């Protein structure tokens, strides 16, 4: 029994640490909202609330729709590394187990959570503030829990329990229980989660280190983001709006929808490559290998369901000896924004790199300028870095890089727009200007001529079914709905999904 | 801590996925393995050996050892090498590495799946066996980090809870390259001195063909990355001789990869025309003021607390180092310096507190695609008050002030490139006249005698000392030589001095 030996334990250090690797300060937010995707919300609110009495003179929350957690799954949020999402197939963000705790330290000092599913309804308050004022060399973070209906305690030892609510009632922007559940009846549903980032990292002017009074309706960065900037890096709005391969989730950030994107769907000629990467069909056999052999330490542990689950998971992955065998890059020209390019690459649906560019895109010039990659890695082929902005395996990543680039070359002499004339290709698209970050004129013949190649797609708000629009409201423009829909066939709100077709090219 | 019993409370827990996703902040493999040299570098290391040895029983096939003559590590700064996050390092005027107290566990983790430390210090010969195939085997949840220490002298077992130590070192007679006690004393006396670190990494992860990730073999004198060459591949990032080379600011050690000596340069005093570019970023002495306004306030709040009073008095004598912050201070030291040695070598070494963080991080003009600036090593000592690594300690954790530092650099690089007056002086030339005669910019440097002179005149000939380490510039043997060759060991300490530059 290995049970005196010494084991690695967090520190109050550690936590600055752990943020430290999020130099992407959306990139902290995209993983709270990474783990409110893979509760299977519908909805997740980014309201800013406006208390003046904390350093940086509000709140950050994160409302959201869905599976929340239960206080087990709340636990296993301190439990560094922990992700329960590990599971057959099953998209599920979370792999790491190290997202939110990377990045709501990264945001404030401080974060409070407020879970919601079933009958539970568990908060999880980790402050940095806290621990500067009391002198707190470990990692404590409060986790308290009530009822979903009557909103009374739900948790063990009620002494940890009054500690948890006082350090919330002291630290957090609600000084009282009444204000606590105040922030859980925002949850609508029976489940759902608000996660709010407080005592927000200050600049080194003063203000906090993310705007919400230059656009009220909006999270930015308060630093003055420097032109190149892009709206991903410069407002979480558009990182919440492309930070999924398949968004089946919208996000209201400060009450205001946004028109979250596939990122597949919203862009020109969305031609899929099923390539084995050359390397991928090797690390297909080692992934059938892989499978296998992990499915024998599934076997040898067991030595039972869990090695016919992964099992189960080998044959699945013997039939991805096929179907995974290849990854789909969804190569697409974003002719909305052309210098929001580069390889958008989700790592089973979550936008790790953002822009990175790769094949031509990496010597300068026009070569693959506007190429939006939108590939769904599995996390068998690749794994992300702790920060999720990064691969882990900077060889196998440098890689599929590699190979995008050879695809994303296939992709570009495909559709053939440089043969045609890019620049012309860019000037039917409203870019008539030098500057590459030049967005596009807001003429009208090039924004209808935007919005016809882009197929003009929007998700519901009680079905969230991906539909096809011949027109567009919004759901800020005004919202929609299936019902809604003028369309023959998809109008009913139970109408099958008209998940995009993809034109798939062939190499060589 | 406890005050109201947080013991209780919901402490958050490392676990061995965990370990996998610290080793993933590590993309970067030679980071992983300039992590490790930096805590060895904090051990005041005179030399650090890095001897890559064939292990055939192992995954891999080879072991990643370090072995350095430092002050090592006892139980307690061991210990400390596995809480997560704490870093003694940590303090005012600040010289070491050491602020995140996570590199070894980072580094070592990305390096291969496996990793043996041991480390000697006064009386003291210290293992930190970390081994994720002992969790992958035996399904472990949690990280353990077995702990074994011996005596230096006796090689005796000195460790509290003797059972503990007996399944320590079971384990790593089980999956480490040293069964029973002798060879994991072999190891140990590869510490020459009495006191050092030999931390040994194996069972590597693997490239995906089924070679270490890690390659000695293409060059037995090196530890080079399992990968191939390509054009544009830096061997800082291909090589660890290279990186661990110019890991440093101020390398008073020697790096012996392979049991060769690296020649460590200082890119401070090792380039073309050498400029200590002294600006306040537009922000330094504000941030300064800052830490200054923060630190001696937060040294007044453990002051209060301590007035218990060892904090109170570290907070005290902080406190007054935080006024002299007020002064010294306020400069950030931009070493500016165009590397002919290699050219494509280039872009702003960022250091920090005598680390290399943002290795070959272009700014100013040198994010704009052309020759502006092309070349030139910035090379910056960023204190610990203005800006802060990042997890992987290959990046910086505030990005806004480090996007404004950069921006400095930014200013003051195209201020050096016009105070040279290089590209107003054909800058084509300049790499003409030393070695360079081709349009792509990766190609090294002509290797004709007149040019190789003609470098060796312009970048003042370094050489380090194998007995005090006391650098020395040996008037106009390339591998070993100490002071008594040039003038001798009882010499001062003459650092080369470098022309203070100015905005405007
Ligand atoms: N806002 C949220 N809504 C719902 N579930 C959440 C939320 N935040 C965290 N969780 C859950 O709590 C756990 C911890 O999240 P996190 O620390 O991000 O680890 P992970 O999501 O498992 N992995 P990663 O996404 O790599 O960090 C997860 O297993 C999620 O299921
Ligand atoms: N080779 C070594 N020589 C001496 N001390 C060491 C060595 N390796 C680790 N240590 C000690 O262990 C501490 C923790 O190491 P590590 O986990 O790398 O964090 P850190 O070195 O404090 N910070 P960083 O490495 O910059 O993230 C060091 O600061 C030293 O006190
Ligand atoms: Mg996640
Ligand atoms: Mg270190
Ligand atoms: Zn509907
Ligand atoms: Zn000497």
């Amino acid at each position: 029994n290995y049970s005196s030996l010494n084991r690695a334990q967090l520190t109050f250090e550690y936590l600055h640490t752990n943020s430290t690797t999020h130099e992407f300060l959306f990139g902290a937010l995209a993983e709270l909202v990474d783990n409110a995707r893979d509760a299977d919300a519908t909805r997740i609110d980014i309201y800013a609330e406006r208390r003046e009495d904390l350093r940086g003179g509000f709140m950050l929350c994160f409302l959201d729709d869905g599976a929340g957690m239960d206080p087990s799954d709340a636990a296993s949020v301190i439990q560094f590394g922990k992700s329960a999402k590990r599971t057959p197939e099953s998209t599920q963000i979370g792999q790491y187990g190290n997202g939110l705790k990377s990045g709501s330290m990264r945001i404030g000092k401080d974060f409070i959570l407020f879970t919601k599913k079933e009958d539970t309804m568990t908060c999880l308050f980790l402050s940095r503030t806290f621990h500067e004022e009391e002198g707190i060399d470990e990692v404590i973070v409060p986790l308290p829990t009530w009822n979903a209906r009557t909103r009374e305690p739900v948790t063990d030892n009620v002494e940890k329990f009054a500690i948890e609510t006082e350090l919330i009632y002291k630290y957090s922007p609600f000084r009282t229980e009444e204000e606590v559940m105040t922030q859980f009846m925002k949850i609508p549903g029976d489940s759902g989660t608000l996660v709010i980032i407080f005592n927000l990292k200050l600049m080194d002017n003063g203000e906090p280190e993310l705007d919400i009074i230059s656009n009220p309706r909006d999270i930015q960065m308060a630093e003055t983001s420097p032109e190149g900037t892009k709206p991903e890096r410069r407002s979480f709005r558009a990182y919440a709006a492309v930070l999924y391969i398949d968004p089946r989730m919208r996000i209201f950030i400060h009450g205001h929808k946004v028109q979250t994107k596939r990122l597949s769907c919203c862009l020109y000629k969305p031609r899929m490559y099923k390539y084995t990467s050359s390397r991928f069909k090797t690390r297909a056999e080692q992934e059938v290998k892989k499978a296998e052999h992990v499915a024998r330490i599934a076997e040898e542990k067991a030595r039972r369901r869990e090695a016919d689950v992964k099992k189960r998971i080998k044959e699945a992955k013997q039939r991805a000896l096929k179907e995974p065998k290849e990854l789909n890059f969804v190569f697409g020209v974003n002719i909305e924004h052309r210098d929001l390019d580069g390889m958008f690459i989700y790592n089973c649906s979550r936008l790790i790199k953002m822009y990175e560019k790769v094949g031509p895109q990496l010597e300068g010039g026009m070569a693959c300028g506007g190429v939006v990659g939108v590939v769904d890695v599995p996390y068998l082929v690749l794994e992300p870095t702790h920060n999720k902005q990064d691969f882990a395996d900077a060889k196998e990543y440098r890689h599929l890089l590699r190979a995008m680039g050879e695809h994303l070359a296939q992709y570009w002499k495909d559709i053939a727009i440089a043969q045609r004339g890019i620049i012309k290709f860019w000037d039917e698209f409203g870019y008539l200007s030098a500057n590459w970050n030049q967005p596009p004129s807001s003429e009208l013949r090039y924004k209808r001529r935007r919005a016809m190649e882009i197929p003009t797609t929007i998700q519901c708000d009680l079905c969230l079914k991906w539909r096809t629009l011949p027109f567009q409201l919004s759901s800020y423009p005004d919202t929609w709905v299936c019902s809604m829909n003028p369309d023959p066939e998809q109008d009913r709100c139970e109408a099958s999904e008209q998940k995009q077709k993809v034109p798939l090219g062939t190499f060589r």
